[PDB]
DNA sequence: CAAACACACCAAACACAAGAGCTAATTGACTGGCCGTTATCGATGTATATATCTGACACGTGCCTGGAGACTAGGGAGTAATCCCCTTGGC
């Protein structure tokens, strides 16, 4: 795609059907800076 | 015979079962006795609405008193003539 040259090897390419799970990456990335804490153990949060 | 320890067996518990990470949803106490507030039922009225009886005013009927009508009886009031007493009038 770069500078237009063949590829020395034969790529394998054709249609073939894909699906989407739902673990999408917003739904799992996660962060934390001195959160709220328990009242129990003075210790922070569990979950994002 | 009684006491020491050892062994095999039976009976009784302790603690562990990797590191974690994300998301969802089921549970949101309940009869009863009792006090405290408040809603309701009840009496004890006084105020207002209506009914009965009494009093004053009004229209109407009435009993009673006095007044009025037609008719009568018979005599009181009243013309027409007369006398002559007496008054007005006179010198």
């Amino acid at each position: 795609g770069f500078t237009g040259r063949k590829i020395t090897s034969q790529i394998f390419i054709g249609p073939t059907y894909y699906q989407r799970l739902k673990h999408m990456v917003d739904d799992k990335i996660h962060s934390r800076a001195r959160g709220p804490i328990q009242i129990l153990n003075r210790q922070p949060m569990e979950g994002r």
